[PDB]
């Protein structure tokens, strides 16, 4: 077992051309090249895949010898032994490569990884089914790290990849698989399922967001009641709906979520959580990024009702908060378009809504002028202080209120604004 020889016999292989199936017996001091030491092993890394191919009367024996070395204690003989995998990943060997560079995901060696994550590519673009096979049994049936590092895989590396590789039917199959994961997964695992899903050609269409809506719905749970006391309920429930958001459409309504919210949400606030961002917020501002695509709700009256009455709870009567009140203001905005008949129909409540405007339109004025005094003269690059930036924010909240208040008069529900935090 001497590199002298495998030289010797990696030449017999490469002169012979045409006639290399002729010579069995060189090929089988390449593969006994694996029982040599470091140097030896290292060119049997080369050399077994290089005539893979000739030798079927061998085959067994020789992905048998490059797995040997694929785990190899020496990490520089596994890394040469790994860039050759996809040689082998022919015939009917393809699922069980697939399955072995999968486990091999878990490497800590990050130029192993790399190489890793390139031969899962190879094999992806040979036969992207099996390679999925492989994936997907490891999410399934294998050991959390390796789960894991199977999830990244997808959520990192499909980009990667070729739309021509992408078919049809291989996004069928991403997608039937990953139906059987989202059974049972984590939030952290949920986030990047959408991401890989998403991100479907196949499920950027209409129905495709449609159907994506439909599982984040599943995931979230909008049966259960709410309880704001554990946030085993709360942070879950908002990074669930959080996926949804950016699905929505003027033809992919949020009807559910915003039900949801409504009903069983507002009223329970604010209960809360540390720990330093403000939880009643996030809420307020995710409702009224649904609210812009709410359908035709079966309780919207009931529901246009519990809106209508949080949002009085900081419109007071004669420290105001601002943001609060962009978010319950636009919403119902929002979903008064569609029940004018409200206001004109439900009190002498609405005289007490009168009365809450007048006088917020009052402290909006003076909350105006005082930010935009602060602001002026300051040159451009003074503007991005993060104590700037938040004045130049809530410049657009208190400028949205108004024009929400100048609408809600024949009431109007004509303007349009956009949200401080999002962009136009």
């Amino acid at each position: 077992p001497t590199v002298e020889e495998l030289y010797r016999n990696y030449g017999i292989l490469a002169d012979a051309t045409e006639q290399v199936g002729q010579h069995k017996d060189a090929y089988q001091v390449i593969l006994d090249g694996v029982k040599g030491g470091t140097k030896e092993k290292r060119l049997a890394a080369q050399f077994i895949p290089k005539f893979f191919k000739h030798f079927p009367e061998l085959a067994d024996s020789a992905i048998n010898a490059q797995l040997d070395l694929c785990e190899d204690e020496d990490v520089s003989i596994r890394r040469q032994a790994i860039k050759e995998l996809p040689q082998f990943a022919t015939g009917e060997n393809l699922p069980r490569v697939a399955d072995i560079l999968t486990q091999l995901l878990q490497t800590d060696d990050s130029a192993e990884f790399n190489l890793v994550n390139n031969a899962l590519l190879s094999i992806f673009k040979m036969d992207a089914k099996g390679t999925l096979g492989g994936l997907f049994s490891q999410i399934l049936q294998g050991e959390d790290i390796v789960r894991e590092r199977a999830i990244k895989f997808l959520s990192t590396k499909l980009k990667t990849l070729p739309d021509e590789v992408l078919t049809k039917e291989v996004e069928e199959l991403i997608l039937t698989e990953s139906k059987k994961v989202l059974e049972d997964v984590t939030g952290e695992e949920f986030v990047l399922f959408m991401k890989i899903l998403s991100g479907l050609k196949s499920l950027q269409t209409v129905s495709g967001r449609q159907q994506l809506v439909e599982l984040v719905a599943e995931q979230a749970d909008l049966e259960q009641t709410f309880n704001p006391s554990d946030p085993d309920c709360v942070d879950r429930l908002l990074q669930c709906t959080r996926q949804a958001v950016p699905l929505f459409s003027q033809n992919v309504h949020s009807t559910r979520f915003v039900t949801y919210f409504c009903e069983q949400v507002l009223p329970n606030l604010g209960t809360l959580t540390t720990p330093g961002l403000d939880i009643q917020l996030e809420v307020l501002k995710l409702l009224a990024e649904m609210s812009s695509f709410c359908g035709d709700m079966e309780k919207l009256e009931t529901n246009l009702r519990k809106l209508f009455d949080k949002l009085l709870e900081y419109m007071p009567l004669p420290k105001l908060q601002f943001s609060y009140v962009e978010c319950l203001l636009y919403s119902f905005h929002q979903l008064g378009r569609k029940l004018p008949d409200f206001l004109t129909a439900k009190a002498e409540k609405l005289k007490d809504f009168k009365i809450r405007l007048q006088y917020f339109a009052r402290g909006l004025q003076v909350y105006i002028r005082q930010l935009r005094l602060a602001l002026q003269g300051k040159t451009g690059e003074a503007l991005k202080t993060e104590e700037n930036k938040i004045k130049v924010v809530a410049l657009k909240i208190t400028n949205n209120i108004n024009v929400l208040i100048k609408d809600l008069f024949p009431p109007s529900y004509k303007s349009t604004v956009t949200l401080s935090w999002k962009p136009v």
